[PDB]
């Protein structure tokens, strides 16, 4: 546990608004720079997140985006976090060279890896809460968090905002998470990055993307994506779990693409 006094925070500017609510810039002690999610009230289960937060701070990794502290004394909540100054992936990509766009997918995959090797479950990997930092490096956000959301648009599969696209047949026919479950939002991952932040089976609705899925289909390989890279984000998409890649197979798969291309 990790409580950061209020008093130590300086709110500097006003990043938008999120899931939770407002989104904030400001300054840690005058040492970091950081990002304050302002946790609008009936959006989070507070108790369940802060029993959480406790394990989320000894996660560490270069590639995750670092949990600093929360304020729990309070509502709404705030969690503060490491500041990632050009925002999420899918706005970057929206706004490069192939070798970037592997070295995203790289950034990413040292982050699940390590996620998979603690047992820590992401539950909605996608370029929309992976950030970027002001030298173009790419790191994972949110992870976990997914659990507590109250929002039914969020968490129900026919909700207008569950995440279909990025769902593998287990999640979608039984709610069933496991790393197996991140490995298949990561290659859609891939394939966001690949189409320059596309949205993931653009003609069909969610109800007909779980179908599509259903039956075998799959997301084309994108222009960008050579066969080496797009052999990499199909094997994310076995329809059996266990037979999908370990992101520890994923990472030494991008290394040799990287090293051979
Ligand atoms: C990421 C995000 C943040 C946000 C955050 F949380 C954490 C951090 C961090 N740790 O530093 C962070 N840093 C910056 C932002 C940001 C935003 C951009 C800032 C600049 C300086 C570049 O203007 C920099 C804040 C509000 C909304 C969203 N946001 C989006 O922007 C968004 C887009 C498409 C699609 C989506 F689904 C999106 N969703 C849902 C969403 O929450």
């Amino acid at each position: 546990h990790m409580e950061i006094d209020p008093k130590d925070l300086t709110f500097l500017k006003e990043l938008g608004t999120g899931q939770f609510g407002v989104v904030k810039y400001g300054k840690w002690r005058g040492q970091y720079d950081v990002a304050i999610k302002m946790i609008k009230e009936g959006s989070m289960s507070e108790d369940e997140f802060i029993e959480e937060a406790k394990v989320m701070m000894n996660l560490s990794h270069e590639k995750l985006v670092q949990l600093y502290g929360v304020c729990t004394k309070q509502r709404p909540i705030f969690i503060i976090t490491e500041y990632m100054a050009n925002g999420c992936l899918l706005n970057y990509l929206r706004e490069f060279q192939t070798q970037q766009l592997l070295e995203m997918c790289k950034d990413v995959c040292e982050a699940m890896e390590y996620l998979e090797s603690k047992q820590f479950l992401h539950r909605d990997l996608a370029a929309r809460n992976c950030l970027v930092n002001d030298q173009g490096v790419v790191k994972v956000s949110d992870f976990g968090l997914s659990r507590y959301v109250l929002d039914d648009e969020y968490t129900s599969s026919v909700g207008s905002k569950f995440p279909v696209r990025w769902s593998p047949p287990e999640v979608l026919m039984y709610s069933k998470f496991s790393s197996k479950s991140d490995i298949w939002a990561f290659g859609v991952l891939m394939w966001e990055i690949y189409s320059l932040g596309k949205m993931p089976y653009e003609r069909f609705t969610n109800s007909e993307t779980a179908e599509h899925i259903a039956q075998g289909l799959r997301l084309y390989r994108p222009h960008l994506a050579s066969e080496k890279v797009y052999t990499i984000m199909y094997s994310c998409w076995h329809e059996k779990a266990d037979e999908r890649p370990t992101f520890k197979i994923l990472l030494s798969n991008i290394l040799d693409v990287m090293d051979e291309e």
